[PDB]
């Protein structure tokens, strides 16, 4: 029993984390094989082509814990910097580079130069921001998940916005979301509540026995999602309820029978009572979360 | 900026977790030089030393991923099992074992099978209990702080108390609280807010941006310590002062301020607000913990 915001074990990615540094700059690298993925703006000290013609090999230290690896070749690839170096890492997992979905979780490692600090658990937003914690020195650190013994990176980071929320790429360069590695007042649109999760949450929360939410009600689809626009959350689809079914199948609960309970919730507050803790609605735990949580997978 | 509850990187802890099996339980052990450590209650099917006296080495398996590690020897300290075993773990990490107070902080690394599973990062409550997330077969899994190279360990898992919180021993197997590995009745006495810790979260939120709770006025320390007793807060001392004294300078906001907006928090409520992404007043966090994130030690 228990509900934590639980990260997988960073120690496959660990092994990965290098720091790589051009001129005065200096960020984390992800190495894998013989190449070093890390944030293209390192180069800068606004056209990249033009900056990275710019550079050599020689340019680019990078430094996987006492040793120093030596750059053999670069290229761009989006917004990441592919540096291919002369020795393929010993400790690379098996991996793959996935790109994720709003309302889906992952575990950051962050990193300053090179060297792991904290491991934490966060949701790409429905706007395609992420709220991390991320200091100056964290460009380059990783979000990844972990299924049996294989990696699958979707995630480096790039930068802050002016609301202090945070922006990056999926490992191909690509940026989540309508943002830039160059200087602009792009700042985050507005976000919205990931409804399917804040059900995975309240069916953790009948698990783990607290039930004094729950209802005889029962609604339908249509009539909630009326409601969840009103209070600015994510539509629910019957992808979304199918998604759920094992979670309402292990505590007898239908989905929209909870869904019932979520109106309550939203139209009413908690009238001083908490969830799990919690006296807000949690949105950031999935289906898988709380299925991986309440069950033990390793 | 941004604020998590953030565990320290597990790959040190990983590589020392195996499995260990006596009879038909099996649960997990730390396997560090050539000792497997683990709960002692894997031997039952309650006077424990007559219970050893009739195990043999041979009774117990114990497995490092897809190697069997041969038992040569076995002792009981206190409420843990010491298992000799023919081979010192190559992974051994530099490590200590540091018994910690109420109040600190400290990473869980949950382990099925010997396999872990997550990282999250929980206090050890007033009342010597822990707000876990533990299922059947995460005993023996540990907790840990890092400090630059060394694990020092801090928690093994041994029990789950009525209300679903946890309870276990220090690395020498000594209980934190008073609880046992046996069958009684016994439950978690009453426990209380960590004054402290809630003071270094307000300070965390005034480092990001948070500052609405704040207010022109500064109390006593005797006068505050009054409202905490009335709210179930632990006292706070002149110790607790000088420990926040490096966010105090940080923000400019004297201790003694910052615990006139906490009474005026607890007497009046959020109205409606969050501090942190929280609506309720956090005490997972300590001094360390906020430093340690709102300046980037790795």
């Amino acid at each position: 029993s228990g509900f934590r915001k639980m990260a997988f074990p960073s120690g496959k990615v660990e092994g990965c984390m290098v720091q790589v540094t051009c001129g005065t700059t200096t960020l984390n690298g992800l190495w894998l094989d013989d190449v070093v993925y890390c944030p293209r703006h390192v180069i800068c000290t606004p056209n990249y082509e033009d900056l990275l013609i710019r550079k050599s090999n020689h340019n680019f230290l990078v430094q996987a814990g006492n040793v120093q690896l030596r750059v053999i070749g670069h290229s761009m690839q989006n917004c990441v910097l592919k540096l291919k170096v002369d020795t393929a890492n010993p400790k690379t997992p098996k991996y793959k580079f996935v790109r994720i979905q709003p309302g889906q979780t992952f575990s950051v490692l962050a990193c300053y130069n090179g060297s792991p600090s904290g491991v934490y658990q966060c949701a790409m937003r429905p706007n395609f921001t992420i709220k991390g914690s991320f200091l100056n020195g964290s460009c380059g650190s990783v979000g990844f998940n972990i299924d049996y013994d294989c990696v699958s990176f979707c995630y480096m980071h790039h930068v802050e916005l002016p609301t202090g929320v945070h922006a990056g790429t999926d490992l191909e360069g690509n940026f989540y979301g309508p943002f830039v590695d160059r200087q602009t007042a792009q700042a985050a649109g507005t976000d919205t509540t990931i409804t399917v999760n804040v059900l995975a949450w309240l069916y953790a929360a009948v698990i783990n026995g607290d039930r004094w939410f729950l209802n005889r009600f029962t609604t339908t689809l249509n009539d909630f999602n009326l409601v969840a626009m009103k209070y600015n959350y994510e539509p629910l689809t019957q992808d979304h309820v199918d998604i759920l079914g094992p979670l309402s199948a292990q505590t007898g609960i239908a989905v929209l029978d909870m869904c019932a309970s979520l109106k309550e919730l939203l139209q009413n507050g908690m009238n001083g009572r908490t969830i799990l803790g919690s006296a807000l609605l949690e949105d950031e735990f999935t289906p898988f979360d709380v299925v991986r949580q309440c069950s033990g997978v390793t």
